[PDB]
RNA sequence: AUUUCUACUAUUGUAGAUCUUUUUUU
């Protein structure tokens, strides 16, 4: 079962030593050399903590205030497929972001409705709207967090005595993070206009005003505030990137000016200098009132403008994201001004105005000239169009004097006007009967007044099949009609026909375009050679300690890089590995430098960094991380197991107020290696390859059907056994391991752990003896624990106690394990959650008078059966029931919404034990697979249900916020389980994951087929089932819930790990 | 006590997990 893909792996060391009693000294031979280099590093590591708990609750409000409005804002936008329209650049970055072949777009201006096009069995549109989504919805979850966590911090900081409700400053600089990085992905789109709103000038105020507000908002001040936010956490316990280090002496050696003249000439083919000299300075209301008092017509028919300015003037179009930054630092830099007042100006071209919401605004200071052509000519024509039939509050003197300039002839008299007034009339009244969404009761009206505008209308020039348009139109009031409605909207779009101007913006936009490109792809190739910052070597002294020696690549003076390679010979102490490789194409080569030439280097400005590790650097050095057997496995020179030649070294600042021995009292530094796992084999399928096969479907077809056909072949005739995981009402999860004839097997030993302690206090260990006996593992609080004999057991840690106060050793263990009180809480929580769906009035009547939490508890008794554990209603989660008590309560409040109120019902309690409690069972399930030698079958539940059914929206990538199952008998017994789908989707996609490569022993194995990761749950919905209902998947059966379902086990909640292991049995004797 | 996460012990720590361009049009 080798693995044939070359696998990447990312191996994370830090790089400050922890000089402290407790820790073995490591590094030590040039321990001296590497304190300067620390002290070095100090002196760029800029920070200042000085931002007091209380200032930074003041921003965190304010901020998280701005980032709702924001979000209620796009909530109602985001479907708008008709309005939206995103530029070409921002279209690809969707459709990287976003899993969809981008096609062959012909416009700069890609309108989502013009994205009919179909991509595996969804439009276009689908994808992007979807991706929008379910970013919205991560946006609410990490708002509610964040909203919870700032609440008890400014309630710590109000009460200076209760302390003991401060958040971890840990989960709270993660969780803004996680959340900033949420709302910038969509902030920054809008903020540098790549979402755009092209038909913003046709709009009316009324029933559309909330989106021209949002066309027109500001986004400078909200994203300034996450970036106010985003330095501060940065200066307190955040990563801050620091250099980009390379090992490869000839991407090191690389000029960056080589492309330096050819920008200069496209800068000069625009003409930017003059405009920006000509603007810098001014505020942005002094550049609007600039571009609305230039000459329109003249400077768009001047042609020898730059075409920025010409498109200005016929069209608000942005400056690319690409370019925009750079080009900004760049035109700054050689002419000494300011970078900022040159990005402000380029900020200024493009900025949207409405003309309606102007004259809206203020009836006075109006007038058409200020607007480019196209906005201007817009408003003019469809106010006027609307005028000829219902009553408008703009004076139709200008809009007439517009047209009448641009056509030379009175427009509103033209047949053709009043034939585009009536096609537009008989839009805008079957657009209400096409809203199924807000239907009326008087059609007859409707329809009175689309006969009479159908029958007066007098056709100006001669058009075939008209009426059959009419007729059809006429007889619906079904595809018919929708392709009458389009072939009338064809005819009256194309009565404007004004076409000199759209003919000479196809020559300014050609030009804008291609200059542009050209300015990008120089700058793409300029900022891959500019990327990389220093060269670096590792370096082993004679106790295997590594450091990595890196010298600044200094684009302002001649670099270091001849001088750190003319002092490595052949004869010295220390041993130098350097990467050599280009994209059978690797070598890791070794030379020796001595101390001396260590010591000039440094103390000439170079850099020294340990690589720290708790296995690399312990008394023993024993290697028991998968980290550092990687990190042991790359320098021994082999060529199957690589390392990529650049990294990137980051750091983190101290917390304020933590302990120096922790390592978030320290400023961290952290090395980012980088290896490849490539077969020598073979011809090994390239990554290149690899992602073809992802984006073609019928290649993953066949390549499924023929790994499992390798599977069955080498494993049918065989003797091998089914691993059957199942979820649980009191168990989280479960693990039945039956034999190929479907007898039970397996007797799991369960032990215990006891720390004694020795005479000499440097060698307690752990002592395992065996507690208890099984067959059905109970994997909520198992763990695989490796013996001090060798030996690797499981332990179930609830059945040893804890110590209150860590740090006691003299005290005796007396409090129960964190994680197992965890998992009592998230029982508890089910058991209200279910009682909500069967009582919600019981459930509702639990706060009448505001409880204190005795009365609270007293209550809850009363409904809810205790956990029958040692203890009643031990650790009931007072606090967490009664905030999702008060939250239906909300709900219910503003009407009854049922998705709403199952948004609360099937919250996913389990969110926080996920990362903790999975990688247990990851653990186990590994530990049992290769027991019994990797010949196996595993059998997992198909929560392919919970994503509706083929009609509805969920491909599967992105999670449902709330189940999309049909039954509700099922939809509430899935609602019972401790771990939810969130939960156990991510339990299923790290087995999948970790199938996918196991290392037995210095080799790498596979089991299920090229499952592609990113895309999280498409890969198990894509697949075919068999004639048995389970969908087979490598070694893994993914087997539908509902029809796992027989007599019990003659041998609660183990059965249905029986019953799913047993159907996987039964399934696969009947394949063969 | 950690590259980092989780559960710990006080063992100079332990166990599992860990990545080219292309306008106006529905």
């Amino acid at each position: 079962f080798t693995n044939q893909y070359q696998l990447s792996k990312t191996l994370r060391f830090g790089a400050t030593l922890k000089e402290d009693e407790k820790k073995c000294k490591s590094h030590e031979e040039l321990k001296g050399f590497v304190d300067i280099s620390y002290e070095n590093m100090k002196s760029s590591a800029t920070i200042a903590e000085s931002l007091n708990e209380n200032e930074l609750v003041k921003k965190c409000e304010r901020c998280y205030s701005e980032i709702v409005k924001f979000h209620n804002a796009w909530e109602k936008i985001y479907y708008r497929t008709d309005q939206i329209a995103v530029y070409k650049d921002f279209y690809r970055q969707l459709s990287r972001k976003a899993r969809f072949d981008a096609g062959k777009q012909n416009s700069q201006l890609i309108t989502l409705a013009s994205l009919c096009g179909m991509y595996q069995g969804a439009k276009l549109s689908r994808y992007i709207t979807n991706y929008w989504k379910d970013n919205i919805t991560r946006q609410k979850s990490f708002l509610k967090d964040f909203s919870q966590q700032l609440h008890q911090y400014t309630r710590a900081l109000e009460k200076s005595d209760k302390a003991h409700t401060k958040p971890n400053l840990i989960n709270f600089n993660k969780t803004f993070m996680v959340l900033a990085n949420l709302v910038n992905e969509i902030v920054i789109p809008l903020s540098n206009g790549a979402i755009s709103f092209p038909n913003i000038s046709k709009l009316e105020d009324g029933e559309e005003s909330h989106l021209i507000e949002f066309a027109l908002n500001d986004y400078s001040q909200l994203s300034e505030l996450i970036g106010e936010l985003k330095d501060a956490i940065a200066t307190n316990g955040g990563y801050t990137p620091f250099a980009k280090v390379t090992l490869n002496h000839y991407t090191a050696e690389q000029k960056p000016h080589v492309f330096k003249n050819d920008i200069d000439a496209k800068i000069r083919e625009l003409k930017l200098i003059g405009l920006v000299e000509t603007l810098k300075g001014k505020s942005s209301e002094q550049i609007e009132e600039y571009f609305s008092n230039l000459d329109k017509f003249s400077t768009y028919n001047d042609r020898n403008q730059s075409v920025i300015v010409r498109t200005q003037c016929f069209k608000y179009k942005p400056i690319p994201f690409l370019v925009k930054h750079q080009l900004a630092k760049y035109i700054s830099e050689p002419n000494g001004w300011d970078e900022d007042a040159v990005a402000k100006v380029l900020d200024a071209v493009g900025a949207i105005r409405s003309p309606a919401h102007d004259y809206a605004n203020n009836q006075e200071g109006f007038d058409l000239n200020h607007y480019p052509i196209k906005v201007a000519f817009d408003y003019a024509w469809e106010q006027l169009a609307n005028s000829l039939y219902t009553t408008v509050t703009f004076p139709q003197e200008m809009c007439e004097k517009y047209l009448n300039s641009i056509y030379g002839c009175e427009v509103s008299k033209e047949p053709v006007f009043k034939f585009y007034a009536d096609l537009l009339y008989i839009r805008k009244n079957l657009a209400v009967l096409e809203h199924k969404n807000n239907l009326p009761s008087n059609q007859e009206e409707f329809i009175c007044k689309i006969n009479n505008t159908f029958e007066n209308i007098v056709l100006p020039y001669k058009i075939s099949q008209f009426e059959t348009y009419k007729k059809d139109i006429l007889a619906w009031i079904h595809k018919k009609y929708t392709d009458a409605k389009q072939q009338l909207g064809f005819i009256r779009g194309g009565l404007k026909g004004y076409t000199k101007l759209t003919n000479e913006f196809k020559q300014i936009s050609s030009t804008y375009g291609k200059t542009f490109a050209e300015l990008r792809d120089k700058f793409k190739e300029k900022n891959e050679i500019t990327k990389i910052t220093h060269f670096g070597i590792i370096i082993e002294d004679k106790n295997r300690d590594r450091y990595l020696l890196a010298s600044e690549l200094k684009h302002e003076q001649i670099n270091h890089v001849s001088t750190i390679l003319n002092k490595l010979d052949k004869s010295s102490e220390f041993i130098t590995y350097q990467v050599k490789s280009l994209t059978k194409s690797y070598l890791l080569q070794s030379d020796t430098i001595s101390k001396q030439s260590i010591a000039s280097l440094v103390e000439g400005g170079c850099l020294l960094l340990p690589i720290i590790n708790q296995d690399i650097t312990s008394k023993e050095r024993k290697d028991k991380n998968q980290f550092s057997k990687d990190w042991n496995h790359i320098f021994e020179g082999s060529k199957e197991f690589r390392l990529h030649p650049e990294f990137a070294v980051s750091y983190r600042t101290p917390i304020e107020g933590y302990p120096v021995q922790k390592r978030y009292g320290r400023l961290q530094f952290v090395c980012a290696f980088n290896a490849h796992i490539v077969p020598q084999n073979g011809e090994f399928i390239n990554l290149k390859k690899q992602i073809e096969n992802f984006n073609d479907e019928d290649v993953q077809k066949r390549n499924v059907t023929e790994f499992n056909k390798k599977v069955n072949h080498a494993l049918s005739d065989k003797e091998y056994v089914v691993i059957g995981i199942d979820r649980g009402l009191k168990q989280l999860a479960t693990l039945c391991v039956l034999d190929k004839r479907g007898k039970i097997l397996g007797d799991f030993e369960i032990y215990k752990k006891e720390f004694v302690r020795a005479e000499k206090r440097s060698e307690s260990h752990w002592e395992h003896t065996q507690a208890e006996t099984r067959h059905i593992l109970d994997l909520s609080n198992l763990r695989v624990e490796t013996t001090i004999e060798g030996k690797k057991v499981l332990v179930d840690q609830s059945l040893t106690l804890v110590k209150k106060n860590r740090d006691t050793p003299d005290e005796e263990a007396t409090e129960e394990n964190k994680q197992k009180i965890k998992l009592k809480q998230l029982s508890y929580i089910r058991k209200l959650q279910h009682k909500m769906q069967t009582n919600e009035q019981d459930v509702l009547d639990l706060i009448n008078n505001e409880p204190s939490d005795e009365e609270f508890k007293k209550r809850i008794e009363g409904l809810i059966s205790s956990f029958g554990e040692g203890q009643k209603y031990a650790d009931l989660p007072i606090n967490t029931m009664r905030e999702m008590i008060s939250d239906l309560q909300g709900v219910i409040a503003r009407g009854n919404n049922q998705t709403e109120k199952n948004k609360i019902i099937e919250l996913d309690a389990a969110d926080n034990l996920k990362q903790g409690i999975v990688a247990n069972m990851i653990g186990i399930v590994n530990y049992i697979f290769a027991k019994y030698s990797y010949k196996a079958y595993i059998s997992l539940e198909d929560l392919s249900r919970a994503y509706g059914g083929a009609k509805s929206g969920y491909d599967g990538r992105y999670l449902p916020s709330t189940s999309q199952d049909e039954d509700v008998d099922f939809k509430e017994q899935q609602n019972q389980m401790l771990a939810g789908l969130g939960t156990y989707q991510f339990f299923e996609m790290q087995l999948l994951k970790k199938l996918q490569k196991i290392q037995s022993d210095n080799t790498v194995l596979r089991f299920v087929p090229a499952f592609r990761s990113a895309d999280n749950y498409r890969n198990i919905l894509r697949l075919e089932e068999t004639k048995y209902k389970s969908k087979p998947f490598g070694v893994v059966h993914f087997i539908d819930p509902k029809f796992t379902s027989k007599k019990c086990p003659v041998c609660g909640d183990d059965n249905g790990a029986y019953h799913i292991a047993l159907k996987s049995v039964e399934n696969l004797i009947q394949m063969k």
